[PDB]
């Protein structure tokens, strides 16, 4: 069968802990007064929720509430733990009330409001310098949540609030968060396509934080190289061989080889062979001044088919890309 794989950071963390802290199943929801928030806006509808623009008439605060849905229920306590566990972090959204809405009589979480810019408009206006800041904040919020024994699952842009004018930037949707554990085996049905690592698209069940230093990879090619997406599959077959006309096939043989992972034989008339680029390939008049050698570097250092060897998000913290931030 496969080889078994464990994290090389934070790999016992949960382990130590009292069982209520990872135990989500057996968490007591303390519920707020609904009362208390009226709805402004619907701001969208998610897989699993309505999310709206909200007013605490209390405070008069501006609130996003997030009116759960779902059908896979264990999910509603297990992001109200996570949530819970991470409050207070760095650049983790926060969680600021739970109450029961009484019209879909499920439970709505109520966050604290970040005023957002569309990244597809925003990310178009980052300079170099904005890129490094604001994948520095990004890394600040993974390794604190990393350090928690929790991964997040899906790092995209959607999923990353800025409010530009105070560069103020929060990780949000923690819905298919997971506790990690050595040894588990998890859904590789998570995260979305274009941000999926390689072990979600050859079915490699016992991964770990490291899949979120890839998603964040993929989403600094975007900006860095201005594609978007930057790997741009059709559907999650494709996906991978999207990944393999960049990575090359070989190392993706030497990756599933040496987890003793068998590809899907669909792959057999779709892969092809390719070979590894150099990043060089995708550097172009129009986004050279987002590149650099530190750039290029760091994103070689997470595009990794190999979970075991992508920088952590502290070994990333250390990286020169980040060395003309202002800390």
């Amino acid at each position: 069968g496969p080889v078994p794989s464990r994290a090389r950071v934070y790999t016992d963390v949960n382990t130590h802990r009292p069982r209520e802290y990872w135990d989500y199943e057996s968490h007591v929801v303390e519920w707020g007064n609904q009362d208390d928030y009226q709805l402004v806006r619907k701001l969208g509808r998610g897989k699993y929720s309505e999310v709206f623009e909200a007013i605490n008439i209390t405070n008069n605060e501006k609130v996003v509430v997030k009116i759960l849905k779902p059908v896979k229920k264990k999910k509603i306590k297990r992001e109200i733990k996570i949530l819970e566990n991470l409050r207070g972090g760095p650049n983790i959204i926060t969680l600021a009330d739970i109450v029961k809405d009484p019209v879909s009589r499920t439970p709505a979480l109520v966050f604290e409001h970040v005023n957002n810019t569309d990244f597809k408009q925003l990310y178009q206006t980052l300079t170099d310098y904005d890129i490094r800041f604001y994948m520095y904040e990004i890394l600040k919020a993974l390794d604190y949540a990393h350090s928690m024994g929790i991964m997040h699952r899906d790092v995209k842009p959607h999923n990353v609030m800025i409010d530009h004018e105070h560069r103020k930037l929060r990780l949000i949707d923690w819905g298919l968060a997971e506790f990690y554990h050595p040894g588990q085996e998890y859904n590789v049905r998570v995260a979305s396509r274009y941000f999926k690592g390689p072990e979600l698209l050859v079915d490699y069940q016992m991964y770990d934080y490291s899949l979120d230093m890839w998603s964040l990879g993929a989403m600094l090619a975007s900006m860095i190289f201005r594609k978007e997406p930057f790997f741009h599959g059709h559907d999650n077959y494709d996906q991978l061989v999207r990944i393999a006309k960049v990575l090359g096939t070989e190392d993706l043989y030497d990756y599933i080889d040496k987890y003793n992972i068998e590809l899907d034989p669909r792959f057999n008339d779709i892969l092809g062979r390719h070979s590894r680029k150099r990043w060089e390939r995708f550097v172009h008049s129009e986004n050279q001044h987002l590149v650099s050698p530190e750039a290029l570097d760091f994103l070689d250092k997470l595009l990794r088919y190999d979970h075991q060897s992508r920088l952590t998000a502290r070994e990333a913290m250390e990286h020169p890309y980040f060395y003309t931030v202002v800390k």
